[PDB]
C-alpha cells in the first residue's frame, strides 16, 4: 500500500525463494508457470509477450507501480479475484519493500 525503499540485496534472496519457482526477470526469459517479469512497472497487466493470462489478470488492467504492486503481493488472490496460482503472499510490509526495490531494478 505505501513503498518505500528497503534493501534490494534481501529483495534478491526473496525473489529466489518466493518467486523464482514460477516467473524469471531478464529481457527475453522465459514463462514458467507465471510469466516473465521483465518490464512489468509502468505497464499495465496482462501485457507479458507470448503468456497467456486469466481473464481476471487481463480485466483488472492495472498499471503496476510500487505501491498497487505491494498491495497485490500482499495476497494476489484478494487484489485480482479470479487469479490462478499455488500463491498465498508476502504478508511482511519489510518483504515487501525489500523484494519491490529488487524487483525494480531487476525487471529495467
Ligand atoms: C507460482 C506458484 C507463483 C509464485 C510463487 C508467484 N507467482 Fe506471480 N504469478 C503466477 C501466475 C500463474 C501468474 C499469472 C496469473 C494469471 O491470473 O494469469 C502470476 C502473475 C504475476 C504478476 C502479474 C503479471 C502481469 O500482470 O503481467 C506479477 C506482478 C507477479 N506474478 C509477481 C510475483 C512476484 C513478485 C512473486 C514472488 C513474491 C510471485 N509473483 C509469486 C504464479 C506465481
Amino acid at each position: 500500500a505505501e513503498f518505500k525503499a528497503g534493501s534490494a540485496k534481501k529483495g534478491a534472496t526473496l525473489f529466489k525463494t518466493r518467486c523464482l519457482q514460477c516467473h524469471t526477470v531478464e529481457k527475453g526469459g522465459p514463462h514458467k508457470v507465471g510469466p516473465n517479469l521483465h518490464g512489468i512497472f509502468g505497464r499495465h497487466s496482462g501485457q507479458a509477450e507470448g503468456y497467456s493470462y486469466t481473464d481476471a489478470n487481463i480485466k483488472k488492467n492495472v498499471l503496476w507501480d510500487e505501491n498497487n504492486m505491494s498491495e497485490y503481493l500482499t495476497n494476489p488472490k484478494k487484489y485480482i479475484p479470479g487469479t490462478k496460482m499455488a500463491f498465498g503472499g508476502l504478508k511482511k510490509e519489510k518483504d515487501r519493500n525489500d523484494l519491490i526495490t529488487y524487483l525494480k531494478k531487476a525487471t529495467e
